[PDB]
């Protein structure tokens, strides 16, 4: 079972998120969901795994998404995400069941790369699980004409229109930067993921995004800030065929790591099944098992 | 002669500045400050020769800084400054004196970091110069020191505290992250240049800001924002003994664009004297003729 938890960032703005206790006082796993993604998705099976093995887990919407605050609705700013981490990490350490001294920081994949920078600056992030992480997004050759669309949406927003919005994939899986397989086939096997949260479970899912998400998305580096993670004993699970996330782009920041580091490929698996199907059981204990060894108080 | 111009931003932010225009209708310069400098430091000299020259010039104090809104004061936020400029433009664009067509933009040190990264996204800018820019700010040895002082800030704002505020420059030159010359000559520079500020003839300026700046530091890749910049005709202008922003690093930077570009190298300047004393007119003469050569 789970309880409402909320977490207050330093702007006053209120993330909510679904805390899985466990009985006396334990670990605690923060999960980020994925790009425009509830916690309600796929999430849950792994936290009440993680809680009936002793961990404490907070599953959350991020900022601007689903049951949080925040303003524009599905602005993703990755490095604002990042920095509401520590705003969380702060409230669930803060907890009666949770020994602050071993937070791990997990995430599935936008989420898996902003958990990775959060954990670059917060030393009480004592590991860090990154599955199936995304850490590029335009293909040059659409960079122009997006840029051009955004600065079109600031001059539309200065006449006092509402942000631009669209669906992060249509129907042809194509998004205006090219991002997660646009073009290829993730892009619509993404597309009908996202359309196909056309079930229960959580009623502020919203399939759309600010078009300002690719300014953001512009600024970000995120594989020169996987760099400062030099000491977070880390853990990363790729998909063998992700398709929206190229394989050797994971493995080439995995290499870069100094610190002490696991790397597992999810055989068949694509960027959503990673965590699915058979072999899931067995990922999902070997998550534990890292954490277990590398998160000891 | 200068008019008072306010900018609106899409989050609703007033940015206010001088504007300096000409008869008719001509080319506009937008020039950004220094880290956390006001517009009235050094940049009414150049915007009155521009003027005189023939553009309409644009000095103005960035977010949170000096005139302008912007809450907490004094967080120095390079990449919202870079956004903040494509609402400069959209405004000063419209302007009755400026032809649309011919935008410069135009940034000291600092600002010239954060105009370059505007510049990357906007291709109604038509020109870009930077002066004396920097581009890394954090020494290793000091990171880890410096974000457990930002997280700790944090929690003491969640507290109900209001954000640590500091000099960028200490006494002794230094600051947490280590950026600018702290630890050497160039950051005691900065310190004595900081101090006198106010009795130099800026009523506005606050020597002080917001910690949670090096948050925003800490993310930033100008670096990796420059090699977007590849078809804006970019001038640099590089200090030969800059001790603030080693000149090695900004010929790091200029080497990699594509692009038509022209640098310039000020003998025997620093970061702070680029622009001022012999040879000054000489530079200036050289960013109208570089803005019209290529606008
Ligand atoms: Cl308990
Ligand atoms: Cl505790
Ligand atoms: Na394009």
């Amino acid at each position: 079972s789970f309880q409402v938890v909320e977490c207050k960032t330093i702007d006053g703005i209120i993330i909510r998120g679904r805390f899985y206790a466990v009985d006396g006082k334990g670990p605690a796993i923060i999960m980020t969901p994925g790009f425009n993604c509830v916690k309600e998705m796929l999430l849950p099976d792994i936290a009440e795994t993680f809680q009936s093995q002793g961990f404490n887990t907070y599953i959350y919407d991020p900022r601007s998404i689903g049951d949080s605050d925040g303003s524009p609705k599905n602005l993703i700013d990755p490095l604002q995400q990042a920095e509401d981490l520590a705003d969380i990490v702060t409230h669930i350490s803060s907890l009666p069941s949770v020994d602050s001294s071993k937070i791990t920081l997990w995430g599935m994949s936008f989420g898996g790369t902003v958990s990775a920078c959060a954990a670059a600056v917060d030393r009480r992030v004592k590991a860090l699980v990154m599955v199936c992480p995304i850490l590029s997004f335009y293909q040059a050759e659409k960079r122009d004409k997006a840029f051009l669309q955004l600065i079109r949406d600031r001059q539309s927003q200065l006449r006092g229109n509402e942000p631009f919005m669209l669906p992060p994939f249509n129907s042809k899986g194509e998004n205006p930067i090219g991002m997660a397989g646009s073009g290829g086939p993730g892009g619509i096997e993404a597309y009908g993921f996202m359309g196909a949260v056309i079930d229960r479970g959580a009623p502020n899912f919203r399939n759309k995004i600010a078009l300002q998400t690719y300014q953001k998305l512009a600024w970000w580096q995120p594989k020169e800030i996987l760099k400062l993670v030099d000491k977070t004993p880390v853990l990363m699970v790729t998909p063998e065929l992700d398709t929206m996330s190229p394989p050797e782009e994971q493995k080439a920041a995995f290499e870069l790591f100094p610190q002490t580091k696991k790397f597992l490929e999810a055989k068949g698996k694509g960027h959503l099944t990673v965590l699915s199907g058979e072999g899931s059981v067995e990922v999902v204990d070997a998550m534990t098992e890292f954490i277990r060894e590398n998160v000891a108080g």
